[PDB]
């Protein structure tokens, strides 16, 4: 019955099952959580573990005794649960200092700030095992022209990067960093946008190998893009350290409903894709139980982020494994897809006249590609239809 253990690797924000339903037209509906029953009730779940801001287990401006008492009490839930806590991630976008960015801000006093407020959670991450540290600049950007050189901006933001980078490699870190795009909100347009360029900027900091994405469903999907093939150009790269996992409703706000929720074949691409790629790290919910949603709905809500998950991989597996698709796929040349254009060298192609010259271009016009069976086959096997 789809029933989700710690070895799916399902993980959970405090800020997600902890959302108080505050947007931009409405005041909170839910009361605060601890974080440590938020840490029980997961793993009463089956989840495997917990993700967290600095702010969310510390409330800003915490005192060295209090924030050392916050720290104590999480410890002893994981202690007690058995929950994990893989990736961690710094608030630079929710107090007024960062109206206009942390590490692009215009003032240079709130850059030098914000490193300092990253650096400091990092290592509190590392005490806690977080094997990964998520940055989303949600607040990188702009409403207007003249506010922000992008230029300028970018150049900031490989600095402070590469800083980090460099304070990890100081410390002797294993942790690695993962950069999740958003194309917009809260700024008009946030820097970075998509997989794509979070993935390009990556090639131009100091020591790639330390950074990765985090990519979100929603936030591709917030530029109408297809998340299964920013995934796969992620993996193509060996880039995919971390995966926030939702589900929205087309180009709009960003949402967070649970996953499965939204585009449903998007998702079952993406499953399909994680689970055929051998993709290892944490299967991470991004996501909000609707303000609507008493604690019963935000617990459900959440139980069905990863029954989702574990119904898709269920068909995604079916898929793959049917004789009748594996025939399918033959037939829409997925095989030759895989092979080589020309393993046999450029000079060997140029010479080639079966390329070129005598080429029958349209006895291979005619050749159907087969792929609307393929995919009514995938249809079928998705909902369960075989």
């Amino acid at each position: 019955n789809y029933q989700p253990t710690p070895e799916d690797r399902f993980t959970f924000g405090l800020w997600t099952v902890g959302w108080q339903g505050r947007d931009p037209f409405g005041d909170a509906t839910r009361r605060a959580l601890d974080p440590v029953e938020s840490v029980r009730r997961l793993a009463e779940l089956g989840a495997h573990g917990v993700t967290f801001h600095d702010d969310d287990l510390i409330p800003f401006g915490s005192s060295d005794s209090e924030r050392e008492e916050h720290v104590k009490r999480f410890r002893q839930a994981l202690d007690d649960t058995g929950m994990k806590v893989p990736m961690a991630t710094t608030n630079l976008f929710t107090h007024p200092v960062f109206k206009d960015g942390g590490f692009t801000a215009n003032d240079r006093d709130v850059r030098r700030y914000a490193l300092r407020k990253t650096i400091r959670n990092i290592d509190l991450a590392v005490e806690l095992g977080a094997e990964t540290y998520v940055a989303w600049g949600g607040r990188e950007g702009a409403e207007s022209g003249g506010a922000k050189d992008v230029r300028d901006a970018l150049d900031r933001m490989k600095e402070a990067f590469d800083l980090l980078g460099e304070y990890v490699t100081s410390q002797g870190y294993d942790i690695r960093f993962a950069i999740e795009p958003k194309p917009n909100e809260p700024r008009g347009d946030i820097l970075l946008p998509t997989v794509g360029h979070a993935l390009a900027f990556i090639e131009r900091l100091e020591r790639p190998e330390l950074y990765g994405v985090n990519p979100e469903v929603g936030h591709e999907q917030m530029a109408g893009l297809n998340f299964p093939h920013g995934i796969a150009q992620a993996l193509w790269a060996g880039k995919l350290f971390h995966i926030d996992l939702n589900g929205q409703n087309g180009i709009k706000y960003d949402q967070d409903l649970r996953f499965g929720a939204g585009d449903l074949r998007a998702a079952f691409w993406l499953v399909d894709l994680l689970e055929s790629a051998g993709y290892s790290g944490p299967r991470h919910f991004d996501f909000k139980p609707p303000r609507t949603e008493d604690f019963d709905g935000v617990w459900a809500s959440a139980a069905g982020c990863m029954r989702n998950y574990l119904i898709l991989k269920e068909r995604a597996a079916a898929f793959r494994a049917d004789p009748e698709v594996q025939e399918a796929l033959r037939a829409s040349r997925l095989d030759e897809l895989a092979r080589p254009t020309a393993a046999d060298g450029l000079q060997a192609l140029l010479d080639d006249r079966s390329a070129f010259e005598e080429f029958d271009v349209d006895a291979a016009a005619a050749r159907g590609m087969a792929f609307e069976r393929l995919d009514q086959l995938a249809m079928d096997h998705l909902l369960g239809a075989r």
